[PDB]
């Protein structure tokens, strides 16, 4: 005590207070083993048009009433039109008044701004350390289709800079996924713990994958949850 600190970022159309019911297994165990998970609310508020999927007007006015109208940015499909800026001084700025951090968590578009967030917190965070730990769940990052090789994956221009992994990093990466996500399908999350992977030259003990049987969603079952809370704890030590 002060014990150490995780801080989470949620999905799209999600907020803290859901985020932490849908974590509530793994937070669990993580209060169980003295650590101290932070949940916030991503500063993007949505209009009914600003969704990808469908949706009638009954839900999305329970949409509303669970302030739960929320993104770490808009959604595209088209990856150099995707703008962070908001999401990410949004969490840059609590940071700099509540850390520092002992790591960090992200649900989808909050792994992907997690993960950029890893990759340069000492820059955005004047003496803030580097993450111990750095759970990315269902992550990805902003791909595009590679001109002069069709049918790979790019990361697009604006974002280069963004998901660039320097060697020799102290973070300990864990990545978490699942076999029947559709709307974030795992080869988006393996293709972005390879940078990492590749970074720590293919040191698996720094760069961590779980796969789990389930789709979109945090885990919640034992045998998946209790080696990745070990994972986290030990890195705090
Ligand atoms: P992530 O969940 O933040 O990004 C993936 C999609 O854009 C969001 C999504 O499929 C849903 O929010 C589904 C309910």
């Amino acid at each position: 005590v002060q014990i150490p600190k995780l801080l989470f970022l949620h999905g799209f159309l999600q907020n803290g207070k859901v985020f932490s019911e849908k974590s509530s297994g793994i937070r669990k165990l993580l209060k169980k083993a003295n650590v101290q998970c932070d949940y916030i609310d991503a500063p993007v508020l949505l209009e009914k048009k600003d969704l990808p999927f469908e949706m009638d007007d009954e839900k999305w006015q329970a949409t509303l009433d669970a302030d739960v109208n929320r993104a770490w940015f808009y959604h595209s499909e088209i990856s150099h039109e995707l703008d962070i800026s908001e999401g990410l001084k949004s969490v840059v700025d609590h940071i700099k008044a509540n850390g520092p951090y002992d790591g960090i968590v992200g649900l989808s578009q909050g792994a992907a701004l997690s993960s950029i967030i890893t990759n340069k917190i000492s820059e955005l965070v004047p003496d803030h350390p580097q993450f111990k730990v750095s759970v990315v769940i269902s992550g990805y990052s902003f791909t595009e289709p590679d001109p002069e090789h069709p049918g790979e994956l790019r990361i697009t221009e604006k974002f280069r800079d963004s998901f660039a992994v320097k060697p020799d990093m102290k973070t300990k990466m864990i990545f978490i996924y699942g076999a029947s996500d559709q709307a974030v399908p795992s080869v988006r999350s393996k293709y972005l713990y390879d940078i990492y992977l590749k970074a720590q030259n293919g040191n698996k003990e720094k760069v961590l994958a779980y796969e789990h049987p389930g789709g979109h969603m945090v885990p919640n079952k034992k045998d998946i949850i209790r080696p990745i809370v070990e994972q986290i704890t030990s890195s705090l030590q």
